């Protein structure tokens, strides 16, 4: 057991191992209770997160367990990983607080996309890295569900990682970036969705890196659907059959039919190979979208593609998701995952 020390950070008593020095808050509350620190064991600048109210309800206790299981699994160059997890508790009986430690990057994609001139080579390398990380995430049967520029971290060499492993009705309402990258089948609860929702999001991100502009900046759910159908066309009878929501199917049929637009006339002057890949990602029927594994072999990525260095994940057991347990049973499972942590090489 390391020696712990105490200090007051943001109205809060933090108790951390001596290896972590110079703690100072970051994110202005956006990430939760998170501080930058210097890690004296590794020499890295790190992020230390102190969970708030981790075991306050059955729902909160299960969310704590889910977050720690996902972060312990993810071991890939293009995905956030866990450097450490600790508690100052010396037994299950006195366990209350959980702290998570990760690498901390320089900025998110929103900072670069808003403030930089991006070449076609920059767009090739950034989207290649998102797809390499997604091939790994999807191989474990994990769905991200929230890919957007604020969840993609980058360092000065243009190397990228995927963040955020919840959302409320109020959070998805009106003129908000929280909804602009969502696939239409999840935005409007059309059907049981699957991993194809993440490829819609990558298409929206790619289009914005190419133009400097949000692809579908809707003022509300209905305005955003009208922007999507003007580009990709209204649904045909095959996709309408698959909308298992009757009232959603009825509303779609009230709209005048529109053909798919010419993407070379929308993305004026872009690499033809980028236009081709956008046409394969931004397909209304999720069964017909390109997968991450197929997209890595597309000619747009010929400069970066290496089929011997695009790894897949170990198997991930998510059977706990269908399990009904008491608060103390979720808290005991979380404790065992804290004490069993093995740090990376
Ligand atoms: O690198 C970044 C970053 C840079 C720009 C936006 O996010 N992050 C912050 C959020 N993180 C956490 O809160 C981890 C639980 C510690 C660590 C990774
Ligand atoms: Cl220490
Ligand atoms: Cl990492
Ligand atoms: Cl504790
Ligand atoms: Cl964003
Ligand atoms: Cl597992």
């Amino acid at each position: 057991r390391p020696t712990f020390y105490r200090q007051e950070l943001n109205k809060t008593i933090w108790e951390v191992p001596e290896r972590y020095q110079n703690l100072s808050p970051v994110g202005s509350g956006a990430y939760g209770s998170v501080c930058a620190a210097f890690d004296t064991k590794t020499g890295h600048r790190v992020a230390v997160k102190k969970l708030s109210r981790p075991f306050q309800s059955i729902i909160h206790a299960k969310r704590t367990y889910r977050e720690l299981r996902l972060l312990k699994h993810m071991k890939h160059e293009n995905v956030i990983g866990l450097l450490d997890v600790f508690t100052p508790a010396r037994s299950l009986e006195e366990f209350n607080d959980v702290y998570l430690v990760t690498h901390l990057m320089g900025a998110d994609l929103n900072n670069i996309v808003k403030c930089q001139k991006l070449t076609d080579d920059h767009v090739q390398f950034l989207i290649y890295q998102i797809l390499r990380g997604l091939k790994y995430i999807h191989s474990a049967d994990i769905i991200h569900r929230d890919l957007k520029p604020s969840n993609l971290a980058v360092n000065e060499d243009c190397e990228l990682k995927i963040l955020d492993f919840r959302h409320t009705d109020d959070e998805m309402t009106g003129y908000v970036a929280t909804r602009w990258y969502r696939a239409p089948e999840i935005m409007l609860n059309w059907m049981h969705y699957n991993q194809t929702v993440d490829i819609w999001s990558v298409g929206c991100i790619m289009a914005e890196l190419l133009t400097g502009r949000t692809l579908f900046p809707g003022t509300d759910h209905i305005d955003q659907l009208k922007l999507i159908l003007r580009l990709v066309g209204t649904p045909g009878a095959e996709l309408l059959k698959k909308i298992s929501s009757e009232s959603a199917r009825n509303y779609i049929q009230s709209l005048a039919q529109m053909p798919k637009m010419n993407f070379a006339n929308v993305f004026i002057g872009a690499n033809p190979l980028a236009v081709d890949l956008l046409e394969k990602m931004l397909v209304l029927d999720s069964d017909k979208r390109i997968t991450a594994a197929q997209a890595l072999a597309h000619a747009y990525f010929a400069q970066y593609h290496d089929p011997d260095d695009e790894p897949v994940a170990d198997p991930y057991d998510q059977s706990f998701e269908s399990r009904d347990l008491l608060i103390d049973e979720w808290k005991s499972l979380t404790y065992d995952e804290v004490i069993s942590f093995v740090p990376p090489p």
